[PDB]
């Protein structure tokens, strides 16, 4: 019974208890800090969040952020009725996806050489910075990427 | 000899054994989960895989994916003989690099203002969505980025 | 006093000592390797470094790299006085942000359909690959992304 302490300790040195081990699937809590190099050979799974935005004018926008920091933007739909400098007219970018500093992402017009970009800005509005688009709409594709913080 | 258990345990509390320690270089196996914040100050090394594609029409394409999720695309070569809507004619994107949902990446024509984009789609075909290109080829550069899953 | 060894060991199996635990905030040193899948539910914080470059001709360039590998480029200012093929005239990209292989990032001209790209190359020079720009300057925005190694 004095020797159980030992047996039981030679068990926590293998799995169970509050000890992280060199094998098994385990869970870990708290602000871990790693000063040296680290490596993952398998899959590392950072948190994901995705958001759909009808930016207005016909401009669809699917944003996909991972670990709150880098978000990839996928341009869809078709824009119409905007001036060279205008702030887009539809749904704003949600708090969770809004940049700290302004970020211009570059889209392209489907089946054309003409191009455009839009500014996501911290407040979450999206100003347009392509040429003045007429009532007759043009399809807008292309992927953007910006650091959230 | 009763006290060796102890000595030997006060060793696994330092290194060796199946225990992860606050120092040394160690290896770890199994689906580790980290509920709290984590930090790396050194280098974190996620798995890398790179792929070269002759998309056809003269369009070179070097894809580089890291941790199976985000791949950066580097456009090379020069495209010729394609319509505004056509599916590119050469080697398809391999299974390991194929998106779940379609992704348009935006390239640019070297020494010109004219631009283009192409669609990588889940099956791995690459449809072209720039203007109709004549027999006389044009050089295509620019980097794209898309989430694999 | 023989039993303190035990008490003291049943403490290092909880926190303190050189042992990583399933709870608390701890620090870790050395080349950790993770063969299995890993997961982070909170925030994972990779090292960050940001750099501002006056590329010359009026082309501003803010580069932001994370974990030394992927850097997002933010184009600013306005370019003027460059030929279709020229190497930009102002401050070069610093060693810490210079790619191994050349990377073209695609910018866009503010309030226009016209587009451009520039080549960051390993030595750190930035060759321009848009159309020949006159003395009258044009504003240049858009975000790029390239793998550093």
């Amino acid at each position: 019974t004095i020797n159980d302490d030992l047996e039981a300790i030679n068990s926590e040195l293998t799995s169970g208890g509050n000890v992280v081990h060199k094998t098994g699937d385990e869970t870990i809590a708290g602000k871990k800090t790693f000063t040296g190099n680290v490596e993952v050979n398998g899959s590392l799974t950072l948190p994901v969040q995705t958001l759909t935005v009808e930016a207005g004018n016909g401009l669809q926008l699917q944003l996909t952020k991972k670990n709150n920091d880098l978000v990839i933007v996928r341009f869809f739909g078709s824009v119409s009725n905007i001036q060279k400098g205008w702030n887009m007219s539809g749904t704003w970018v949600d708090r969770p996806f809004r940049p700290a500093a302004v970020q211009s992402l570059v889209g392209h017009f489907a089946g054309r050489d003409t191009s455009f970009h839009i500014d996501i800005n911290p407040n979450g509005s999206i100003t347009w910075w392509g040429a003045n688009i007429d009532k007759t709409p043009i399809a807008t594709r292309g992927n953007g990427s910006y650091f959230i913080k």
